[PDB]
């Protein structure tokens, strides 16, 4: 029918995501971001403290790399061939993983920085009903979260909020302009994340 008022929808998911220990996400790389090697990564994160563990296909010297990592404990480690971990020292060092939900860097930063928000639509997001909201995200924010957008201007933004019940953040994507953008699907809030 008619859509709900996407400021408040924000205004709630971003105390929703400030709460969250841990989630389930999807990363997709769609182009080229100069400085992100990345194309695609599906793991599982918690926090305080901090594990994640998951899969991603990554460039290194021009050949696709497909890896399963752990993070544990402040360390990364991968399997850069099948079945051998290599330890690659402090995942900060690299990006530490608890940064994408760090309520003051993070998703809720992003949330929390997103202007002009505006209810485009609704779309099934894994089996939900979620609005789709446009909007820009300032530069500092996501510079915050994400390093190598280098962005010096607001950067254009959808975000896919849970119509009902919660109001979690289901689906964020940044537009770098010329088909490049990064996107991130959370789900499974909440879980236990072993490791
Ligand atoms: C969703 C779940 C939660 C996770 C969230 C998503 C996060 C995904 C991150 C994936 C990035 C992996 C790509 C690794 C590329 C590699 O080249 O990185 C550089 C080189 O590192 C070595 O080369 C490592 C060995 C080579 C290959 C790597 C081994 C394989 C490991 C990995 C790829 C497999 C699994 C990966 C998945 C793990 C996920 C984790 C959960 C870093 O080197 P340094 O450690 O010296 O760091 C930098 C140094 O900074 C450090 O910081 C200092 C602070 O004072 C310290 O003192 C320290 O000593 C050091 O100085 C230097 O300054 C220097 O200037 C700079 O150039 C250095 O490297 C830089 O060099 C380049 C390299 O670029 C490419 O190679 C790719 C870089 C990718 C980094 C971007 C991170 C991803 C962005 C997150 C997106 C989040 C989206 C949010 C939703 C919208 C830059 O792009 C980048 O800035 C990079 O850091």
């Amino acid at each position: 029918g008619p859509l709900p008022d996407a400021k408040p929808l924000v205004e709630e998911a971003t105390a929703q995501t400030k709460a969250l220990k841990s989630a389930h996400m999807v990363l997709t790389v769609n182009g080229k971001i100069p400085g992100l090697s990345l194309k695609t990564l599906s793991g599982d994160l918690t926090t305080n403290p901090t594990a994640a563990t998951g899969n991603v296909k990554l460039t290194l010297g021009g050949s696709d790399i497909d890896a399963d990592f752990v993070v544990f404990d402040g360390i990364l480690y991968a399997t850069l061939t099948p079945n051998q971990w290599s330890d690659f020292g402090p995942a900060a060092d690299i990006y530490d993983p608890a940064q994408v939900l760090n309520p003051d860097t993070g998703l809720a930063n992003v949330l929390a920085n997103f202007a002009d928000a505006k209810a485009e639509g609704r779309d099934t997001i894994n089996g939900q009903n979620t609005i789709r909201i446009s909007g820009k995200v300032s530069a500092q924010a996501v510079n915050q979260i994400a390093p190598p957008f280098n962005a010096t201007q607001p950067v254009p933004a959808t975000v896919w909020i849970q119509e009902t019940g919660d109001h979690q953040l289901a689906q964020a994507q940044l537009d770098r302009g010329s088909g490049n953008s990064v996107q991130m699907t959370l789900s499974k809030w909440g879980e236990k994340v072993q490791v």
